[PDB]
């Protein structure tokens, strides 16, 4: 598998145009595995096509100060509301794999997602983060002991929460990785660890109950990843989840469902504060940074565009599309006359009820 | 007539690609008379694009069980809550004809629908059935003796159900067979033995009443297909039907017409159980099936899918796209949170007003 | 100016391919002053989308006999419940001109529109006629012995009823008229007889009150042609009027207006029964004669496609268009389960609040 | 920089095609700095596209008189109810830059927006304006020295207005200019005069405060720029502003916002005739002033279209723009029934919640 190795910074005048860009330096097959999404992907389309549906108004400013994009989450000052999505096989796009995007990230200074299924062992992800802080991305296994495991690798990978992933019992129906009979070129060093001796895809199992398993014993906060239905992220909540991330994994699961940003409101009304939200699936601008908050989310979390700009430039490419989020929102703070993220969650948009082609 | 004659399984990713597939193998003008649907195909379109109004959450499990798609109608125990459509003359697709459909279906182990106007004598398609089920579909003829016949017929084939067709008192507007000019390349064994020294098209006339002779005289349940309107659906119920197939025949029929799917649930409403509903017209994918049962009906028929199958492999073609169906519904079903298909009939259906573009 | 001038029928499969059809043996010009529309022609395609906006439902019969067309109008009996609209310079389509129109009209055995703007002299459309029913349109002159002048033309003429065109005081933005600098390559004869020696477009001026004066001294019932707005109607009315033809003139007047079937049931509701109401601009199927009836038209006026069946076939290829209609009409009848025109009236249509791309 | 040289009037047919025509002669750089937008345009497809959700209706007369555009606004008499809209650097498409745009809008008649960004001195300027009114837009300074400096500047011009423009504290992401590496490539003599010894993009800073310290120190109305939320109105009215500018920049500033003449109907709801509205952003055709005017504007403002047309033909192309205009509002006046621009004012818009494919 001959993943680009080079890297550099790059010019970032939009995320959309980075797609094509790393389909010229990445492997067909890998390349099709990153960008795919389930059945036709009119799911991807309408995770893209549901930001039109809330539009930003301009609005004057009501305060003097310079704008500051820095938030904090789970008691971790970031530098703008954005954190990197948990990403399998980081190695498809460069050699450098999580190492590059742990050191974009926290040179960046925000919080890395590590997926369980990661192609980098803990040590390699390590150096890249320098210090920097670090939630963990498990499933559920079927045999507990494999749930102890991967709790005690986290903590002991000074992971400060976990994300549990429940939307993803069993794969999407991605017809690009069908069509290319796409096979993983690399292991998941992590999950060998524990499962080495006791197929990996098939271990998997989420219920409520699951989800107050590991809340109790995971001694670290927990995320529910792949909520869209607002009564899951109340069951979830009153099961012991710290967090509600609410996703649908970029698209690369349940075909013919709403566009991510579609469900926030109604599971952001139900959340009612009790505990914080990240939110993902389809984040390309700025514009929509603000946008997610602005309908209750805490932070988002990104994933496609960083793992196109690994590509492109290592960990000075991925770095670049964290820069370039923190400028475009810088901009659309300075034209909705918000000097700070708090102000973007107060945002009043505009209803368009006609959609994409207005 | 050149039919494809290849009998072999067939990998599908998906149905629409199905289509082209078999444009390749199939001849031109049966191809067409397949594919094809009344004036500009709107009606069709709509078909297919009625399923992103109403689209599928992902949810969390209430049950520890693997699904299972088994269900039952009328009795019989079928192994997915899906059935063969009545369609003429499978011929046009396949030498083995209407046994290769019977043989595909049986083995899967749902039921299998005659067209009255079936390509192939009952002997023939019974040794595709080897004994499983068959509903029978039969058009209202004016000459009352020839509905007493078909009747009598129906019942010599141990067909457990008649399907009364009401949506075809003549033909719709089908483009593509009027430019083609395109004509019947073998006949009618079924119809013609009893037509016979008594103009097919034309024997055929339906109203309540009609209904009531035909409930009154079969001595077996009879399903009124083509039902788009609920108060239509309680006029037949009232009249006899003991079942109500939703259906715009694929779109061959009435130009200008809603997609079938946007019809269901009004219906389903008016129903409101007195009878099984089987709904068709636009089934591509599982997450169809799955929005069918959630907006009311029992099962869902199949139509063209299967017959592209059978061009393309014979009954082992046919039989991949029941399974395909069968595979996808259970991916639909772990990642809706659903054990079994009364889960499905219980699902939450986000409201698209956006419709197709988003 | 090189007209067509074959005489034959034309096997009409659908009557939107008679446009590009024409539009090989219609000079360019002339072509695209029959077909062209205001601005960028968006309210034209506003007129054709707008039939997907209500639904036909297929639905049972209440009745055994089979379905007749035939409808009456101002105490006209007439084949089917579509009259022909008031066209300009048929010769511009072909050399037989109005008078092969006005053939085929009567000979299908409906109503005659004569526009004032005519191309054929009376006694040319008069043997044409041969006795049928006429119907003649006039614009209000600013000169009124010039509406004197008309009003006995149209008398003398034997006109059953006066169409005033309300909505023509000055040209529509035909973009492809002004790019092709197109002009009239014949004369108005009708005009003329009364204009010469008393700018013909410019001696046009309507108010409540020129209808009043219309109606007060035609001796004939006077409909307004051109109403796309209740109060309108209503004030025209009570004006005088004796009928309400809604129409916006095929678009070719005022642009980014509604598509013409948007605007009837409101015009409908405040006519309330008082007079009856002709509907136009965009009728092309069978399909569209029926929801136009149903959402409380009397009859529909047929444009275009007419004059593309006489550039085809002369009066016997207007008269396939007119048979088409008809023929496509019953059909409509059949799968809707109506008898007659009256149960065309009373159709329940499914509002599609998607639109055209669904 | 070759900027076309040449004086003629134009036959303007539309003015959507002066768009491609301007991109034959202008350099590509500057022509797409006139012509972008933000981000993938798709604020400014929304800006045209939002015409087609009100529609017009054509309607009776209820006066004899032949129509007159003429207004009022701010005690001058202008010849139709539209203005030029304050653009920066109309050298770009011209080598007469703003002389000729004063020329052409003296001579039609209107008032000229001067911006702050001029290319061509005063002087120059003055000399096309020929004794024509003039307002003068600025931006807010953060050094209150260079605000009292074009104060006084506005003043010794003969302004009757300033326009403070508030959506411009930074510049839109307008990927146009960045992938062409565009740089102006002549200098802004206005604010040089005022700048030199004392960056010009950063100089600039807006709140209430800002409004009313401009409102209370210039000595004429202000007029607040970019405008598209009711409260920003509300309060710029009680911070002393005597106009409302609703305009977003003809899209060149803050990304997936609403078309801007969705937002106008809640503004004029909220201003409720307290100050004049001017609306911008999107106006191509007759039928947009109209419908700006039957939404609560007073006058519209024109941008792109004007420089187009300086750049076919200098002074004489940019008045053929205007005459264009003229023209086209005449026509739509006479078909809506309307007298004069009060008229205008009074119309009942057909509302299309379809939006632009119908
Ligand atoms: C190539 C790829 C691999 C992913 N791997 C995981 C994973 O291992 N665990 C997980 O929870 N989500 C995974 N996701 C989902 C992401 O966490 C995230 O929800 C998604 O990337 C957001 O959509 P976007 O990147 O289109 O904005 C993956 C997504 C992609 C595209
Ligand atoms: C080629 C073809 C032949 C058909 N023949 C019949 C028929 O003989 N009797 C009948 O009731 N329906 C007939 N149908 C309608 C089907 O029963 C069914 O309603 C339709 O295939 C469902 O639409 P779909 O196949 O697009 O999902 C036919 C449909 C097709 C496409
Ligand atoms: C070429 C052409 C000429 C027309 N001339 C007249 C006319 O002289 N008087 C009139 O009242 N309407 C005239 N109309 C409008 C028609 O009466 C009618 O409203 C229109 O054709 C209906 O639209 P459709 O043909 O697209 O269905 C004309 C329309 C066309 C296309
Ligand atoms: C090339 C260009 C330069 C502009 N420069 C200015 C400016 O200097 N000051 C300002 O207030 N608006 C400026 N605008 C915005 C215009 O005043 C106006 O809002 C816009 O042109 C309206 O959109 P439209 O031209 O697409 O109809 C500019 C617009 C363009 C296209």
């Amino acid at each position: 598998y001959n993943a680009p190795s080079e890297i550099k910074y790059i010019d970032v005048v939009n995320t959309y145009d980075l797609e094509e860009e790393a389909s010229k330096v990445v492997p067909h097959g890998g390349f099709n595995y990153i960008a795919g999404a389930s059945g036709d992907e009119w799911t991807k389309r309408a995770n893209d096509r549901a930001w039109k549906h809330k539009l930003l108004y301009p609005r004057l400013a009501q305060d003097v100060e310079a704008p500051d994009t820095s938030t904090e989450i789970l008691g971790h000052k970031i530098k703008a509301p954005f954190i990197m999505a948990p990403i399998a096989a980081h190695g498809l796009a460069h050699t450098t794999k999580e190492a590059g995007t742990a050191r974009a990230v926290s040179e960046f200074g925000t919080i890395m997602s590590i997926s369980a299924y990661s192609g980098a062992t803990f040590e390699e992800i390590s150096e890249g983060l320098n210090g920097g802080p670090r939630w963990f991305q498990i499933y559920m296994a079927k045999d507990d002991q494999q749930n102890r495991d991967i709790l005690d690798e986290a903590k002991s990978d000074g992971a400060t929460a976990i994300i549990l992933t429940a939307d993803s019992t069993v794969s999407g129906n991605r017809d690009r990785d069908v069509k290319n009979k796409f096979v993983y070129p690399f292991g998941m060093p992590i999950v060998q660890r524990y499962l080495r001796g006791t197929n990996i895809y098939g271990a998997s199992k989420i219920s409520p109950r699951d989800i107050e398993e590991i809340a109790a014993h995971s001694g670290l906060p927990v995320f529910v990843k792949g909520i869209q239905h607002p009564e899951d992220a109340d069951m979830a909540i009153k099961a012991g989840a710290s967090g509600i991330w609410v996703s649908n994994h970029g698209a690369r699961q349940l075909y013919e469902a709403p566009g991510s940003f579609d469900t926030l409101p109604a599971i952001a009304e139900r959340v009612n504060k009790r505990v914080p939200i990240v939110f993902d699936s389809g984040v390309r601008r700025g514009e929509h940074v603000a946008k997610a908050l602005a309908s209750g989310a805490d932070v988002v979390a990104l994933g496609r565009p960083v793992l196109f700009g690994l590509a492109l430039g290592g960990w000075q490419g991925a770095y670049s599309v964290l820069d370039y989020f923190q400028k475009d929102l810088t901009r659309v703070m300075q034209l909705t006359g918000s000097q700070n993220v708090e102000d973007l969650k107060g945002l009043d948009l505009f209803d368009n009820p006609y959609g994409y082609e207005y």
